[PDB]
DNA sequence: ACCGCTGCAAGGAATAGGATACTTGCGGGCTATATGGCGGCGAATACCC
């Protein structure tokens, strides 16, 4: 809150979300298993202010990426705009089942 | 000599992966209703006395 130190190092727990405006950038580092609400709200989490943040995601090697790994990572880089969780949520429909 | 604490299991949300019950086509193994040929002849009826 008083952002004496910059960045965070955490695990879920930061999922929740008790974003500060100040928060601009999110960096992950296991892109191989995290569903899609998930991978939406932390990256919508984020914001809170007229500031252009971001969201970095790093994946680990394309090989060992299964293949619901590839479609859950192209399906969220294929939609970014705004009110993209309802029609998201309805990919994951037929999806998740 | 009593107590609040730490810590160590028991039960919820997200992924990969084999086991294994289930379904199917077969291969061999077995059981069980016609219509263009005559001629001769002898027996068997039919007949009308």
């Amino acid at each position: 809150h008083h952002q004496r130190f910059n960045v965070l190092v955490c695990t879920t727990i930061i999922e929740t979300g008790i974003d500060i405006p100040t928060a601009n950038t999110i960096i992950i580092e296991r892109a191989d298993h995290f569903g899609l609400a998930q991978l939406h709200q932390l990256r919508g989490r984020v914001g809170r202010s007229h500031h252009q943040a971001y969201a970095w995601l790093l994946t680990p090697h394309p090989k060992a990426m299964t293949t619901d790994a590839q479609k859950r990572l192209e399906a969220i880089a294929s939609l970014e705009d705004l009110g993209a969780g309802f029609a998201l949520a309805t990919h994951d429909l037929e999806i998740r089942g």
